[PDB]
RNA sequence: GGAAGUAGAUGGUUCAAGUCCAUUUACUUCCACC
RNA sequence: GGAAGUAGAUGGUUCAAGUCCAUUUACUUCCACC
């Protein structure tokens, strides 16, 4: 293992030229910011030298007096960000900031309140300067351990707390390194994590809770792992077990429509997608909506007895796809409806008063009716469901589905940019 | 209602010529029996004049000393029966008797023990002479009420306690008339019977029990309605409710393969039969076995996710048919198998060590595997099931299935003598 | 023959079976055939 | 935007809904976007 981690360091540590680029970009930022007479602080991974090789982003925090309105922070912050970056983008879900580039390096310029105590925070980002002060004199010397953890997580698709990933944030990685001492110790101990593991770095303690909870040393009410999904927690624990069993440098490194067609026909399942235009909204808004829409349709498919197996979704540049595989390609038109016990004649009368095609029957002490379905395939079902229940499939996703959707299968489906997702959904290997 | 019951009397009461035939057959039996110096007693419906018009059978009971072996009763009883009847058949499940004809009338000649007290009975039939003594001076004058109840039950397929029917015995009908006073009172009160109704004629009482129970005034441990099915009890109660709501003389009176084909295709269901040679055994042995075989296959169909709707069975002269209708004509080859929670690595290791086609996955905190079915249709499934599980489908039925069976559907099935059963199974009306 | 129960022994399946699919011994009832 | 909760109002389905499919008002958190 020790030999592998040596090799892995070459993948996670920035070389002298990349470090040089960062420092020069930092120096230029300070120069631009000092010219404006702005109050700022460097925070995050650049300021701690815990950033992953090839993935540098400098965080500059603009410190505003607590009295300022939320609207002043965005106006003033966006104004400063734009004046200070070579090129810029402004795109966010709630908390305002400017993304840009200085001397080839990515930068976020972020307005925040200058608080004493990261308690009753005023903006969403107010803890961040306190994270830095806390980590400052604790992370020193353990930089490459953090970089190993980040690289391990990134190579396995579970790095980042954003909705798209629902994984481990960079800050969480730093806290784990402070807690365990090193990447290897983190990985060894994570093998024994449960869905009820509470890690409290400030108290130097692991206990049991209602949920997986890593308490922010800056804010004991804050779960740093709040947005780590159960399944992704499960993935990391499993990965840690595998790595220790058979340590591989491959842990640190990240089909033709014809074969996919044959696999689907081998499975004998109904495979299809709902396709609609992607709403022009940020990822952090879009993905939870794609998750909701996918779940609502899945649940419809289950209560309709199509026996859905799994679901998946994918957003391309212009379209979104909700993907489903079902055990039932076609169900009978007739089904049975449960009626009352033979005993209560009031409800039996009412149950039998319905005009039906097929004459109700007594079985095991109760009345039952044959009834007719409006659809017999999972595709016909989803068409009905998505057309009438658009409004429950996410604010923007539901509105887009209301404007246009189509259900795709077969040769037509395997031509869509969804092949990676389909393979993962069906556990296709090789 | 009173007018209908007047008309109905003409259907249930034997005319003077049929009564005359019975009396002459009785006189001839006595003459044949007296010539042999045999000890006998007339019992049952002929002896009480409670027999249904057109359905006369005389019961002659041979009274043997209690000390006699079971084998002497059969040998001696069969010997006497044969000497005394014009023609005869000997066919029974357990308790020996001879069926025959004297002067055009059906007769059962039955050996029984001459007990004091119908307690700790020695043969299955030992209560019968006591039933007669009990009913003798209680049923007098209410003969036609009994005949109305018998006729009502017979016209609706629930007369007789034998396994083929699982309904109301003639003796049960007599007890109900003694309890309620008349057919109309029986029918009025039966509307309020439940699956827990206990009727105790000897005590003049209705109470609540664990099950529907009519206590034999001759034997308080005996449930006269022991073999009345829950569903047939339910049928009678419902029928009683209908009759009182809309009294009809029709209550007392008992499809082309092409239309049936269209109905099945309208339903979109899988309809098929298991066909095998009828074992050469009595009804009372056969029917419970047909019931078992039908249930075992149904249960297989349910746990295999073919969503069976109902089942039915029919014995012809030479074949037996087990009939099934399923919502699922074809299921996918792939299905999901539930594995362990991500937490216990011992069981996860073992779950993942199985060589599979399709790579297991984590969902909601636990491992799942894709697995492949050996069959994809309910017919393929039953073929597999009946070929390997013949031994659990009844002693004789299972052995016959082991020798030969076939699964039939479509045009081929609608040509079998099973159309009545199929219509009833699917609630076909008109 | 079928059903219910009591005690015991097994095979298969399954990550895991007293708990699912089956096999089997002993004992106790009960039902249908009147 | 998404999630959880507290209180209230509705439509549909159903023999029967506080209990299923949905709609909606007020209030309390929480998460992602750093
Ligand atoms: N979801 C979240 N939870 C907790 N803290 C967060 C956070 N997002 C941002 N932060 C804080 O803001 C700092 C900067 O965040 P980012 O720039 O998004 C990532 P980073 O921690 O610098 O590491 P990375 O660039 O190596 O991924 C973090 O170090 C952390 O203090
Ligand atoms: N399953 C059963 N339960 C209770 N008593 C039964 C019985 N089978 C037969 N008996 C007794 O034996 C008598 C003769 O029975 P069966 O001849 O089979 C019918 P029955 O009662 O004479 O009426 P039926 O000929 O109008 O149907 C009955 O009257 C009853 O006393
Ligand atoms: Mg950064
Ligand atoms: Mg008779």
């Amino acid at each position: 293992v020790e030999e592998i981690l040596e090799k892995a360091l070459e993948l996670v540590i920035p070389d002298e030229e990349e470090v040089r680029k960062g420092r020069e970009a930092e120096e230029e930022l300070r120069r631009r910011l000092d010219e404006l007479g702005v109050e700022y602080v460097f925070v995050g991974s650049y300021a701690r030298n815990t950033w992953l090789k090839g993935s540098l982003e400098i965080d500059v925090f603009l410190l505003f007096p607590e009295e300022f309105s939320k609207e002043e922070l965005r106006e003033r912050g966006l104004e400063i960000g734009k004046a200070v970056l070579d090129s810029y983008e402004i795109r966010y879900a709630e908390h305002p900031y400017v993304h840009g580039v200085v001397k080839g390096v990515e930068v976020d310029v972020v307005p925040c309140y200058k608080l004493k105590e990261p308690k009753n925070i005023k903006s969403a980002v107010d803890r961040t300067p306190f994270h830095h002060k806390w980590l400052e004199g604790r992370i020193k010397g353990k930089e490459n351990e953090v970089r190993l953890l980040k690289g391990f997580l990134k190579a396995n698709g579970i790095y980042g707390a954003e909705y798209k990933v629902r994984g481990f944030s960079g800050y969480l990685c730093e806290l784990l390194i402070v807690f365990y001492g090193s990447f290897l110790e983190t990985v060894k101990n994570a093998r024994r994590w449960t869905r009820r593991t509470v890690i409290d770095v400030a108290k130097g303690e692991v206990r049991k809770g209602e949920e997986f909870f890593v308490v922010d040393p800056v804010d004991e009410k804050r779960n740093v792992a709040a947005n780590l999904s159960l399944d992704n927690l499960a993935r990391f624990v499993h990965l840690c077990r595998e790595f220790m069993e058979a340590p591989s440098l491959g842990f640190f490194k990240p089909i033709e429509p014809e074969r996919l067609r044959k696999i689907v026909e081998e499975r004998g399942t109904a495979v299809f997608a709902v396709k609609f235009r992607k709403p022009d909204i940020v990822d952090d808004n879009l993905y939870p909506q794609l998750e909701r829409a996918s779940r609502k349709i899945f649940e419809f498919l289950e209560r309709e007895n199509f026996m859905p197996l799994r679901s998946a979704f994918k957003a391309s540049e212009e379209f979104c796809y909700l993907l489903f595989e079902c055990q039932i390609k076609e169900i009978s038109r007739v089904f049975r409806r449960m009626g009352p016990q033979f005993e209560d004649e009031r409800n039996v009368k009412k149950f039998l008063s319905r005009n039906r095609a097929f004459r109700p029957f007594i079985e095991n002490g109760r009345w039952w009716a044959f009834e007719m379905r409006k659809f017999t395939t999972p595709e016909e079902g989803v068409r009905s469901y998505a057309s009438t229940h658009w409004h429950t499939l996410g604010k923007n996703v539901g509105e887009s589905i209301r404007e246009y959707f189509e259900i795709i299968s077969g040769e037509k489906l395997f031509k869509e940019p969804v092949t990676a997702e389909l393979c993962e959904m069906m556990g296709v290997k090789d």
